[PDB]
């Protein structure tokens, strides 16, 4: 049975390297809904929160619906990697006990929706068109704020409010986390973040437990949003037949948005011109960068909890840099 | 009109009989107000603006503030883009600004309050307003006032930076949201703090003239003085502070009529059955307007100091009113 299948699959939840892309075929595109369901079940979240089963499946399956099936990368596979990938992260021995239920809560839903609704288009494309989008949200992390107002709004569909049992104290504060999450996820606040979380590595304190010790909201929230931000760029610390498939999507919808440039007269965006790329070499640069800048730091953080995923990524970068000459 | 022609002869001055000015146009003084200020800063020939397209666009900007807001309307908007044409013309800022920089404070006070519905960014969070959903809790009134500015602009003959170039538009553009979002009252404690390390370290010509070489620098001074004329009315003269007074205090016991009627705790200042008007008063100018105002004097010393004074007269006959 192909529902057999996929409980199987589902069951390497916990596992970096988890078999996404055959999880959306089999579970009929709906990668989002089963993929959270499943961690919610796995977390007891449904029992501490009082979520009704039939809220939780109602609201997975509006907010999946709200990705853009036509969009190759920033879809609802891409939601479902990003939340199974900060499952992971918050399971790593040097946070054991450290989040409360609500903020475990916060990072998986912030994870959920924190590209829902994405065109396919960054946002310098959308500022620089003079995009309805940018024009409501003053060109200022224009998708990320798009991305939480869907998200939220969504809520408010017909047994849709997953939140519905929580105290008013606790929607506040999930609210706010939720909001600061996945403002973070604009690649603008990337080398600000970057740096603060060096800083706190090079700070870090621990408990007598040997776990992170995290005792303001700055501190946990700093965690928190660095997290979503490692998941959302984990790609390449997949195994290697997912970062080349992320690669391929991730390539087909940048030069879709080149070709767009290209037809408005505009300056091809970098990475986005399919008559002058190199996919390998962009690889990695991104990695050179970005990824491997971001992941060092967050293994020195909880090292060495995550050093085989640290150690694929360099793998990986290796494979492409051997691709080029 | 002529009048009305009579009274826009003070726009330069602090005081300008913007009350008066909004009853002789025809509740029009935004677009009285500020077509003769860019008239009298040559704007439209520096810019090339039509003018039938700055009127177009002006009335429909005036359009949308709301006329059954007692405070946050047209003619507070009148009022702020009078006092920021009048601080930009403070002897100790000469040679600062170029035109564009001139042409964004100007338009950011015209839009700064648009669409405004006169309940607080606190009140649209908690009732769980739609525009707080859209704005994810932050600055959302601020960010609404230029969302509405900015899409006016593309109107049936209201694109009033038409014949900008590209760059110039994306360079207004940026500094007029940097301009309006410094007008959220939650940002007031940074700015201050900001514009006292300017004063600090401020650098002068012989002359006393400030000398602001960065962006940086440049757009917090701009932003610090939108706020200023934003919070002027209690150092204009007292028959026009009074008059604001009134009015905002009207406006937060409506905002106050709501959260009751809604079983909401009422807000400070809100509650028309323990109120205390001017005990808010000499609070709001001792916390907030009087140290930011003495800052801004401070940088522009000694231009602004006519202002400081109508301010502390305006607080100690407040103060007076107190048994
Ligand atoms: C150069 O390769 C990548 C770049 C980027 C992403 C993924 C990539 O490869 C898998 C993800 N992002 C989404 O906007 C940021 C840019
Ligand atoms: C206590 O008196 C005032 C308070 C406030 C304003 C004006 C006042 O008097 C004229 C203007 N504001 C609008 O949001 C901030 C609060
Ligand atoms: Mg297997
Ligand atoms: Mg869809
Ligand atoms: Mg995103
Ligand atoms: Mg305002
Ligand atoms: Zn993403
Ligand atoms: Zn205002």
């Amino acid at each position: 049975e192909q529902e057999d299948v996929l409980a199987k699959e589902l069951e390497d939840v916990n596992k970096w390297g988890l078999h996404v892309f055959r999880i959306a075929e089999l579970s009929g595109n709906r990668p989002l809904t089963v993929i959270m369901h499943t961690i919610f079940q796995e977390r007891d979240l449904l029992k501490t929160f009082k979520i009704p089963v039939d809220t939780l499946i109602t609201y997975l399956m509006t907010l999946e619906d709200h990705y853009h099936a036509d969009v190759a990368y920033h879809n609802n596979i891409h939601a479902a990697d990003v939340v199974q990938s900060t499952h992971v992260l918050l399971s790593t021995p040097a946070l054991e006990a450290v989040f409360t239920d609500l903020e475990i809560l916060a990072a998986i839903f912030a994870s959920a929706i924190h590209d829902v609704d994405h065109p396919g288009v960054s946002n310098q494309f959308l500022i620089n068109t003079n995009s309805e989008l940018a024009l409501m949200y003053n060109d200022s992390s224009v998708l990320e704020n798009h991305h939480l107002a869907v998200g939220f709004k969504l809520l408010q569909e017909e047994n849709c409010d997953i939140f519905q049992n929580l105290t008013k104290k606790q929607r506040q504060s999930l609210r706010k986390m939720v909001i600061d999450i996945v403002l973070a996820t604009d690649m603008s606040k990337h080398m600000n973040l970057l740096a603060d979380l060096k800083t706190m590595v090079e700070t870090k304190k621990v408990t007598s437990s040997g776990v992170l010790l995290l005792d303001n909201y700055s501190d946990r929230i700093q965690v928190l949003q660095n997290m979503v931000h490692c998941a959302d760029l984990s790609n390449p610390t997949k195994p290697l037949q997912l970062y080349r498939q992320w690669t391929d999507r991730i390539m087909e919808e940048f030069f879709r948005q080149g070709d767009r440039e290209r037809e408005r007269g505009m300056e091809i965006s970098p990475m986005c011109d399919k008559h002058n790329a190199s996919v390998e070499k962009s690889q990695v640069g991104f990695i050179d960068y970005i990824v491997h800048p971001l992941w060092e730091t967050w293994a020195d953080l909880v090292h060495p909890d995550a050093q085989d995923i640290l150690d694929t990524l360099e793998d990986n970068r290796e494979w492409y840099q051997s691709t080029i000459p």
